[PDB]
């Protein structure tokens, strides 16, 4: 399932950007995934919610509140 | 009470879709239940809230916020 | 795998009928599944055997003894 | 003793089919072994009985009840 | 990385204003940072969220809910 | 600092109204404080949030969500 | 997935030959699998490595050292 | 450092392919990284060595033995 | 008291420069504060002395030995 | 099974030569067994590997690395 | 013994390059030391082997295998 | 950061000279580093202060007292 | 058995050279012993393997891998 | 190394003079060692610092403060 690989890679990139302090790029990544209709958006959301970081949690909440 | 059977089946389908990674179909299921006025919507919401899964919980919150 | 969804729904309906006290309807459900050649029959049997209820266990034994 | 190898392979295939959810194919395997007069039938029966799975146990009982 | 120094100073000023009881000035500081496109906004948000103060937490939530 | 006295009195009145079962009057008090630009609004909010009462907490959240 | 069944059977035959004291036949089995390009070679290697038997471990090392 | 992102992605893909049972593709990934001179090869090697999986460990050893 | 804010910011910058490994800039910061007669010099000295870092402690001692 | 007796005798002679300090004769014994195609080679290898002696272990590794 | 100082410096540089993620430069350092006939090569090897890092250990093994 | 490598090497040389009983050479090393304006002077000072050796501590104090 | 004395002396010299930091001389000693056909080579190898020193262990492995 | 003997003798004489209550003679000994450029000065300083006697410690500090 290459879709699962793409989900894993998207979550890895999202958490890396989080660790590098680029919430704007996390938001842009989620935006691109949503615009494409890519299901990896939900893997990114799951990784953000389970990261345990407050900024990531609020990012996930706010992005779910708009899709 | 066939209504209770339908509620059980709706909650089972919703949780199964959740485990299969189809949040979009969970949302569509909730949308159809709401549009038809089916009370099984609340059984689905209860199952989501008690699933213990973050994505399901956020889905339940966001869907209650619109009906 | 929608086959797995159908199996889950069949097992949920069977256990619900059991809880509602309709062994005749459980038997009829198993009969219909067998007539169709539907593999969900085995999911129903597994759920009955693991229910821990004596009536369900005897129903499962007796139905397996005829297929 | 290539007969022991064939018994091992038959039991492995039977338990694999069990894990893959194909009781019909387990039954067909047992039927073929019985038709050929192959002693690996008893290895299959022993593996099913010691698997600890209720469906396998009932399959073993019902098949011994007909040979 | 003088950007990290600016982030540290912004978070220090935000928490100091919090201790001095000026939520309005915290909000104005966040507004200025957002207007300039300064990444120190996220350092301020992180400090507010991890301060453990209810007013700061609500301020952070409400401000993220508008950018 | 008579401003601190006014903050203390506002918080005392808010909590008293809460104990007397007048959420409408708590809301009106917060409304008047906001209209006049009085910083005692934040003391009232802090007292409501730390009261540990569910109605007061929801009142504080909802009022912060509008100013 | 018949590929998984073939992997299981290859590993079972390899470990059986090991228990029967035929390392030459284990090597020939691995050679045949490699010649055919069969992925069951890796299942055989994994079974040998996890067997905990010194001869099997050395066989696995030496065969990986040549493919 | 986008080089660190690429290293993270390469290691994630390598471990995912490992979980999907494609040692051949892990080897091809390492081969491509070596051919291009990409430093992510060492991130892949480190992930394999620390995965705790025997096949990954042997793959890492054998690949380091040829570069 | 904006004087207290300036003291807090001076101490934060001094400890940040310390963490970044710029003792020369810590010394220059103290020199500027002394030249301007700014009381934040003592906040910087206090932060250095309580940092628990040997280099900072010696810097504080040596600078006090000249003012 | 006189083959098992020959394997036992070969392993006994190999370990005795080991205790007598004649690694050259152990190597020559293994060479003769390999040249004749005698399966007792593997019994000797197993005895060396399980002897717990470093020299015997290295001898076994090096000899397997050439057959 | 300036030879001991040079050995210490070579080992420090090797471990630093290891921490900086430059295995290629560790290999080049070892190659230069070997080419010049410098005994600090063995200090580097010892430091790599006792570092407890898997990549360094494999580097040390592979380099000793070629000199 | 080759500056960090130079700092590491300077601290290693300083501590080695300390072990060799050459305080004069430690002082000369610090003098050269100061004359060149090399920031590795502070790494040397930190290593001396954390060495736990009384002579090194006094050397560090006395040298900081003159720069 | 004067050959046992020669083995003891060879092992003592090898371990002494090891303690003196001369791996090249250990290798040359092993080379001379091998060239002359002296059985003390195996005593040297055993002493190196049981020394517990990583460099000695690698030396023993590599030298056995060539004779 | 007769230099080490001379260092030992200088430290012994210094500590003996300390026990005899002649700090002036300790100071004169240090002065002579410094004037002649003898490295035994540092052995004397080390012995004084590690003696645990307050007068010796202050003597060592004050003398290091002048060389």
């Amino acid at each position: 399932p290459d879709e699962d690989l793409k989900a894993e890679l998207a979550a890895t990139e999202a958490i890396w950007l989080l660790r590098q302090g680029r919430p704007e790029e996390v938001w842009k990544l989620m935006q691109r995934l949503y615009e494409k209709g890519d299901p990896a958006l939900w893997a990114v959301l799951r990784a953000l919610l389970r990261s345990g970081d407050e900024i990531a949690i609020l990012i996930a909440w706010n992005f779910m509140q708009r899709i």
